[PDB]
């Protein structure tokens, strides 16, 4: 039950001190360069996905293979549209889905978590609606190893909800918000000492 | 979204500085005639609905009555179960339905929100699986001014969390915690701040 905050820059591994896991996204800098100690993701999210990474698969995954090796981190993050062949890094796994456009249906999501490979499923849909909450409380209701929250402005409050229907990971930023509706690694463990 | 504090004594009244409402609780302090200046609701709980007015409901609503006269309250917290003509009270009502046991299926609370006689609607349900919170969700989901959260200690997050669903409170004790579960008006709202 854990603070995730996701790196950008080497600024950003001193303001991470709150956080129980790192999320080091290579697409954003290369951190295969220095050791990390605390506990550690390792990401590196194509331009589709909202990340920097614009190439192919096979350059994405030669890239993260080499900072696979040079940092041993505790979790790969692998997306969910990829084969089960893909799933050959020696850690658990983190399968991802995104989508920036829109939450999809119960029964889309309720595919990607069932038809899982990863050890836990990560969900993240942009939220148009309070539908779209409850989506994703009913995926959390009925599933175990799941982050699923939803994205924007007005579903912020989606992030600390999902983490007491057993999400193991609340995601947090460091220094400023990559996008809207982002938590900060202050206010998240402000927000949860509060509730308990 | 307004923060309630529920008072119970004359030295709560003092205590609730950073509530936007508070709900005086006549059933365990005579607040009759008290100098309230904010946003006020009056509440006279039944035993059967967890406080501790015994005997007729001829006696607590004369009770309530001339408790509406001396305080002239904004709101009255008047019990689902009651028949219409008990909505005789001329201010804003919110209905209330209480079950300390069990959290119904959504197509007996949706019958409570449609069959509505007051302004708001008030669900508080003992919550008992996750599959509760679920429920809860759906109802704000698909309704409007419905103040809908779980009781219990293992259900905390939903008084704060179910309310970002549009619900127009979050009922906060002040003081000491009147049952298990219960939010501060300080955390209360704290979170609130940190939220958004």
């Amino acid at each position: 039950m854990k603070l995730v905050a996701t790196l950008s820059s080497p600024e950003e591994l001193e303001l991470a001190e709150k956080a129980d896991v790192v999320e080091l996204r290579i697409d954003l800098f290369d951190f295969s360069g220095a050791r990390v100690d605390k506990e550690k993701i390792l990401t590196c999210r194509r331009v589709s996905d909202g990340g920097k990474f614009e190439g192919d698969e096979r350059e994405r995954i030669e890239k993260m293979k080499r900072a696979f090796d040079s940092l041993n981190p505790d979790y790969v993050d692998l997306e969910s549209d990829l084969p089960d062949s893909a799933f050959d890094f020696n850690c658990r796994i983190i399968e991802s889905y995104h989508n920036f456009i829109r939450t999809p249906d119960y029964s889309e999501l309720k595919g990607i978590v069932e038809g899982r490979r990863g050890d836990l499923v990560k969900i993240a849909t942009m939220g148009k609606s309070k539908r779209d909450v409850e989506t994703i409380v009913r995926i959390l209701t009925n599933y175990d190893d799941v982050v699923a929250f939803l994205m924007g402005e007005r579903f912020s409050f989606t992030r600390v909800l999902a983490a007491y229907l057993g999400s193991p990971f609340i995601y947090c930023y460091v220094g400023s918000p990559k996008a809207p509706g982002q938590i900060s690694l202050d206010d998240a463990r402000e927000i949860i000492s509060r509730l308990g």
